[PDB]
């Protein structure tokens, strides 16, 4: 579709549809759209420890589109469990076009803490594992961590893309076929970072 970005080839004289396929067959797509318009089976949201969905711009976009039930169901899920760093909570999608939202408590950059890298990578891995376990086909990651949590966008781009490759190399997948990277149309920094990394991988 028209929301599928291209990336410029490293030689600069060509442009390629924003699509990369791992050797194992897992497809990654560069998509320019609001997370609120995602149509994958799963969409990933980053949330604080207290699970309030109206504090960050990403989550707030999801809340407004989905309706107040998203906050209500999230709070329901969180009641029985001790919510901590890295926890993933699943809800239904309400007025969103996806089937499930995976709400993740993502870490602060903390000046490039190695702890934060590891935690973010493991969140990303886990969300894909969950998606496969639910027998679902596709998952959309927006650029979680790159706003209030302060992950540099170039570093986040290579982090998530490398994790998707790694996950694909280590797993035989029965249903998970697509990972979409959802970039907000005005987030020119993320669009560049993700495009640059696709160019590198393709070369
Ligand atoms: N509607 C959208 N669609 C797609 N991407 C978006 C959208 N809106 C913003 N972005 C991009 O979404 C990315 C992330 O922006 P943030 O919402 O700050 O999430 P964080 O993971 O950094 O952490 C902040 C939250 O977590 C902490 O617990 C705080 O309490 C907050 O609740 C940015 O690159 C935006 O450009």
């Amino acid at each position: 579709g028209t929301e599928n970005l291209y990336f410029q080839s490293m030689g600069k004289t060509s442009w390629e549809k924003g699509s990369l396929v791992s050797p194992g067959g897992l497809q990654m797509l560069l998509v320019k759209e609001g997370v609120q318009n995602a149509k994958t089976d799963v969409v990933v949201n980053s949330v604080p420890l207290d699970l309030v969905l109206s504090r960050g711009p990403l989550s707030k976009s999801l809340l407004e589109k989905a309706g107040p039930e998203l906050q209500e169901e999230l709070d329901t899920v969180g009641q029985g469990v001790a919510v901590s760093m890295g926890t993933v909570l699943k809800t239904s999608s309400w007025n969103l076009d996806c089937r499930y939202v995976l709400h993740v408590v993502a870490p602060e950059w903390r000046n490039g803490s190695t702890s934060s890298l590891k935690i973010m990578e493991d969140i990303i891995r886990e969300c894909m594992e969950i998606t496969e376990s639910l027998s679902l086909k596709s998952i959309a990651f927006p650029a979680i961590g790159t706003g209030n949590l302060g992950f540099p966008k170039n570093i986040f781009a290579e982090l998530i893309i490398s994790e998707v490759f790694k996950f694909s190399s280590k797993n035989q997948l029965k249903t998970l076929q697509e990972v979409h990277f959802l970039l907000h149309p005005s987030d020119h920094e993320n669009i560049q970072a993700f495009s640059d990394e696709f160019a590198r991988r393709a070369n």
